[PDB]
């Protein structure tokens, strides 16, 4: 059997750096009888376009970012939310939380979630001094997602959606100046020839997700099924490693290569916290019960 797994990031890129050991695994532990090609860099299908792919089958498996599907249903926004879960630890505990809701909602639609893993923690890509969130009215905003959309016009920046395959281009021709991402991404793109600082701000931790048809999977022999899942728990494992081990990497590489890697002041991060808080409230309003649920449930853990 031999599947096709869209992914909208560069080879260099650590989810991708992690997929391509996870293709290999589901080899091995198959025994040859699953091959997934990889198509990276948003080759075959765009960030946008890859959870519709894999609900029509036109590829058996793929991987999008959770939170480019928050306008479709309240579940996809939860680790978009800025000064909700703010560390590794954090992120995982809200990602068990998650987990079973996102689930039922993959379901409902004939997918499964195979695995998912964090990016590195959010910080701010500027050339301003930003201090408090009234510094960052005005900034042309390089946003990925619509939560991060909705940040950019709560603090008064204007943003503009551009994908990463799309970014080192944008910042080139200077249709953006400044944007919130991981220190991967600034360095991938190499985004210090461009903006010079980093506030690490660590607001939140955007997870990927990589999903699979369920009547794709359905056709395939129980043991090529779990040498899949077990394929996925191992990446998963070593996904949540790599984006942890390899962040202050990312950040005293990007300091090597002339960006300011900056903590944030108690200001800024209690401005962004007010956002923050503003945010889950329309959260859970949009969220109703099963929102409840899954804030309780991370506060439980
Ligand atoms: O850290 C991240 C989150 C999504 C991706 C991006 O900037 O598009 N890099």
């Amino acid at each position: 059997t031999k599947w096709d797994l869209p992914t909208a990031y560069p080879a260099s890129n650590l989810h991708v750096e992690n997929l391509t050991q996870f293709v290999k695994d589901v080899d091995s532990l198959s025994g040859g009888k699953l091959k997934i090609t990889l198509h990276n860099n948003a080759s075959l299908y765009k960030a946008p376009e890859i959870k519709r792919a894999v609900q029509g089958n036109q590829a058996q498996i793929g991987e999008i970012l959770l939170t480019n599907f928050a306008n479709e249903d309240p579940v996809y926004e939860l680790d978009g939310l800025p000064f909700l879960a703010t560390g590794y630890d954090a992120s995982f505990k809200l990602y068990q939380a998650q987990k079973p809701f996102l689930e039922k909602k993959l379901a409902s639609q004939g997918m499964m979630l195979l695995y998912s893993v964090a990016w590195p923690p959010q910080g701010i890509f500027a050339n301003r001094d930003i201090k408090q969130v009234s510094d960052m009215k005005g900034l042309k905003w390089r946003a990925y997602s619509p939560v991060t959309a909705k940040i950019a016009e709560l603090v008064g920046a204007q943003p503009v959606t551009v994908q990463q395959a799309e970014l080192a281009q944008a910042m080139a021709t200077g249709v953006i100046d400044s944007y919130m991402s991981s220190g991967s991404t600034g360095f991938d793109t190499k985004t210090y020839e461009y903006i010079k600082k980093f506030y690490d701000t660590e607001a939140w931790l955007p997870k990927n997700a990589v999903l699979v048809n369920k009547k794709a999977f359905d056709a395939l022999d129980p043991a090529t099924q779990q040498a899949l899942k077990k394929a996925g728990a191992q990446a998963e494992e070593r996904g949540w490693k790599l984006s942890q081990e390899k962040n202050s990497w990312y950040k005293e590489q990007l300091a090597k290569n002339g960006m300011a890697i900056i903590a944030p002041t108690a200001e800024l991060k209690s401005g962004l916290t007010e956002v923050g808080k503003r945010m889950l409230d329309d959260w859970l309003k949009k969220a109703g019960a099963d929102g409840q649920a899954m804030i309780d449930a991370y506060r439980k853990q």
